C-alpha cells in the first residue's frame, strides 16, 4: 500500500474555479514531504503564473495540463482549435480536448474525428501533448464509451481522459477504465497512447486497485507518468500521504 500510494502520488495531475491565489496554493500542494505530483491541471490562462511558481519552488519538472472545448464538448471545430492553440501558447504541456460527445451521441461521429485530428496536428508541431476527455458519464453505454474511445485513437490522440475535472456527480469507474483500456489494448496502441482516470479515485486503496488493473492489462512497467495519470485533487493526495505517514 506504501509502494503503491507513492507510485500513485507520483502519477497525479493534481487540480483544485482557478484564481491566481488557488493556482498557487495549488503549485505549493504538488511538491509534498514525500515527492510531486507528476502535473497540475489548471484553466488554459494560469500557465504562465503555475510556470513561474513551479520554477521559483524549484520544482520546474511538475508539468502543466489544461483544457479547451471545456468543459461543454461542442462540435465547433474552429472554436476548439483556437482554444488549443491559445493553450499552446500559454505554455500547456498538454491539452486535453473535451470530445464532441453529444454530436457522436447523435450519431455524428466524424465531428470527433475531425476535431481531434485539428487539435492534434496543432499539438505534435508544438511539442505538447493532446489528450482527449470522451465523458464516459454522460456516453454511458459501453458501446459508445468503445466508440469515442477509437475515434479519439485514430485521430491521433496521445491519452484518452475519462472525465472533465469537477464534473458533477461524474468520474471514472472501474467499468469505464477497463472499457478505455481495453481499447488501448485491441487497438495495440499502448505504446502511443495512455489513460487517465479523472474522478472516482478518493482512496489509497482505489488508486492501488486502479493501477492493478493497469499492471494486470498491460504488464507492471506500463503505467509509466507518460501513460497513466490520476486527474484528481486534495482528497485523494491526502489519502495517499497518510498511507504513507503524512
Amino acid at each position: 500500500l506504501k509502494a503503491s500510494s507513492l507510485r500513485a502520488l507520483k502519477l497525479m495531475h493534481l487540480a483544485t474555479d482557478d484564481t491566481d491565489e488557488n493556482v498557487i496554493a495549488l503549485c505549493h500542494q504538488a511538491k509534498t514531504p514525500v515527492g510531486n505530483t507528476d502535473a497540475i491541471f489548471i484553466y488554459p490562462r494560469f500557465i504562465p503564473i503555475a510556470r513561474k511558481t513551479l520554477k521559483e519552488q524549484g520544482t520546474p519538472e511538475i508539468r502543466i495540463c489544461t483544457s479547451t472545448n471545456f468543459p461543454h464538448g461542442n462540435d465547433d471545430i474552429d472554436i476548439a482549435l483556437a482554444e488549443t492553440r491559445a493553450a499552446i501558447a500559454y505554455g500547456a504541456d498538454s491539452v486535453a480536448v473535451v470530445f464532441p460527445y453529444r454530436a457522436l451521441m447523435a450519431g455524428n461521429e466524424q465531428v470527433g474525428f475531425d476535431l481531434v485530428k485539428a487539435c492534434k496536428e496543432a499539438c505534435a508541431a508544438a511539442n505538447v501533448l493532446l489528450a482527449v476527455i470522451i465523458e464516459t458519464g454522460e456516453l454511458k453505454d459501453e458501446a459508445l464509451i468503445r466508440k469515442a474511445s477509437e475515434i479519439s485513437i485514430k485521430a491521433g490522440a496521445d491519452n484518452i481522459v475519462t472525465s472533465t475535472p469537477g464534473k458533477v456527480a461524474e468520474g471514472a469507474t472501474p467499468e469505464s477504465a477497463r472499457i478505455m483500456m481495453e481499447v488501448i489494448r485491441d487497438m495495440g496502441v499502448e505504446k502511443t497512447v495512455g489513460f487517465i482516470p479523472v474522478g472516482g479515485v478518493r482512496t489509497a486503496e482505489d488508486a492501488q486497485k486502479y493501477l492493478a488493473i493497469a499492471d494486470e492489462l498491460f504488464g507492471a512497467d506500463w503505467a509509466d507518468s507518460r501513460h497513466y495519470a490520476f486527474g484528481a485533487s486534495s482528497s485523494l493526495l491526502a489519502s495517499l500521504l497518510k498511507a504513507l505517514g503524512h
